[PDB]
């Protein structure tokens, strides 16, 4: 497959912004003529259950169809689309009523403002009147790991893509102590789904990190708490307050040494540490990055430059209400490159309706947040004992909401085992409302006494 020389909208990086822009863009001009350039292989697919519900398949072939089960027992793909509902990148300028193509295993390395051109590594050039960069994030490394050797290296999985999804897979069957670096959700999301797997033969999950508990930077001390207990309850041996010092192999086995003294002796590693976003075009492009939050610096409406728009996680966008920020999250990069995508046919809108976020430890434990959720923030929790439809499965102290305050207005809220009502807690963010009583507010969601 050719990139034609010249493209109406070209979309640079092949994930979920750039496909929900594509999306958007033929909604509003139904002969639109639309260029996904992807570095990677597949075509445009979601990444959130390769931590989650493609591990729950009992279906030993999901590694090759890539077909998973919802909780509710629904089937369907990882893409967003099969291949079908594209055409090919050469005949995109022929084809009557155009179309959505894709040029796989290529990458944009050259951005020319002016010209209104990119070059791709192979040397191929080609011109846009409107260009989306949606380039995604990279996996950050540990130090320690990038001191260590190279079997040490070869034995660490950045976890990213369906090619991780695979290799772990298949890792999970092979060896007998796998230990996750990372207490965040995706961090938290592996262990559930390696400590599931492990439980059949009683093999060994462990997950070790800085803080005093899973999620500890975005959940307070009580809840960051109970989700430790219950990810340690999927048959996880999970050790908070751990400071990676260095990381060695012996005997084949890999030796991880804790700044407190302690040690780990494991058969791989998964680090799942944070990302950082994919700018390496605006130094090309002599686009401006947001030193604070990381990021192309773009407006209310994604705009970078008069004819570039940004969106999903490389977008360090202006928050009209909240405040400039970076979302790193599958829902953002929906609603921003959807919004990208009309902005992109005339629309200039601002970022408004907020994005949500959520996480699965299984079908049995569910969160779900939205606006400025930072545990170093002010929080309000309100809880209650669950029902039995207070579960991701049965919605498709055993709950809550978390109110995360500033200026004591609530900027952000998270919902534990609380299903169906994102469009309160985006009301009320929206309000912006100071409550003199936050129990009350709580009986929104159904949080009573
Ligand atoms: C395993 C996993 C689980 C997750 N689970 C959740 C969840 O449960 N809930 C949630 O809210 N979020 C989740 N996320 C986050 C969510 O998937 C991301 O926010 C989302 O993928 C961001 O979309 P994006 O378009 O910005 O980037 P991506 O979907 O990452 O797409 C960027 C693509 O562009 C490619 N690319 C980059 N640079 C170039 C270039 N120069 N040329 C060509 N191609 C390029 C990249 O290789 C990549 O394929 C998860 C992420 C992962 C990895």
């Amino acid at each position: 497959d050719k990139a034609p020389s010249h493209v109406p909208f070209l979309l640079i990086g092949g994930g979920t912004a750039a496909f929900a822009a594509a999306r958007s863009i033929r909604a509003r001009d139904p002969g639109a003529r639309v260029l996904i350039v992807s570095e990677d292989p597949e075509l445009p697919y979601m990444r959130p259950p390769l931590s989650k519900e493609l591990w729950f398949s009992d279906d030993p072939n999901v590694t090759k169809t890539l077909r998973f089960k919802q909780w509710n027992g629904k089937e369907r793909s990882i893409y967003f689309q099969p291949p079908s509902f594209y055409v090919s990148a050469q005949d995109l300028p022929h084809i009557e009523n155009g179309g959505v193509a894709v040029l796989t295993g290529k990458k944009v390395v050259q951005l020319d403002v002016r010209d209104n051109m990119v070059k791709l590594n192979d040397g191929s050039q080609i011109t846009y009147e409107k260009c989306l960069i949606a380039t995604g994030s990279t996996p950050r490394s540990l130090s320690a790991i990038d001191r260590a050797g190279a079997e040490v290296k070869s034995r660490t999985t950045l976890f990213r893509k369906i090619g991780d999804f695979r290799s772990l897979e298949k890792i999970s069957r092979e060896v007998k102590s796998i230990t996750i670096i990372g207490g965040g959700f995706l961090g938290s999301e592996l262990a559930c789904a390696l400590g599931r797997k492990a439980r059949a033969l009683g093999t060994e999950v462990i997950q070790l990190f800085p803080e005093k508990g899973n999620m500890g930077k975005i959940l307070p001390e009580y809840l960051s708490n109970w989700t430790m207990e219950k990810v340690r309850r999927e048959g996880v041996k999970v050790m908070p307050n751990a400071i990676v010092q260095s990381v060695g192999v012996s005997s084949g086995k890999l030796l991880i040494k804790l700044k407190d003294g302690r040690k780990v002796e494991t058969d791989h590693i998964v680090a799942a540490v944070g990302l950082e976003p994919n700018v390496e075009l605006a130094k090309t492009g002599g686009l401006e990055i947001d030193s604070d939050f990381g990021g192309f610096r773009v407006n209310a409406e994604l705009q970078a430059r008069s004819n570039i728009w940004v969106a999903g996680d490389a977008a360090c966008f202006y928050d009209i209400k909240l405040g400039r920020r970076r979302v790193e999250h599958h829902d953002h990069a929906v609603v921003s490159g959807r919004l990208a995508g009309e902005n992109m046919t005339g629309a200039a809108k601002p970022y408004w309706h907020q994005s949500m976020f959520w996480s699965d430890l299984g079908p049995d434990v569910g969160y779900e947040a939205i606006g400025l959720v930072d545990s170093s923030l002010p929080t309000v929790g309100v809880f209650a004992k669950a029902t039995a439809q207070d579960n991701p499965k049965s919605a498709t102290y055993g709950k809550g909401v978390i109110f995360y305050l500033r200026d004591k207005v609530v900027v952000g809220i998270v919902l534990w085992n609380i299903f169906n009502r994102m469009p309160i807690a985006r009301k009320i963010i929206k309000d912006g409302e100071q409550h003199e009583d936050l129990n009350e507010v709580a009986k929104l969601f159904n949080i009573h006494e």
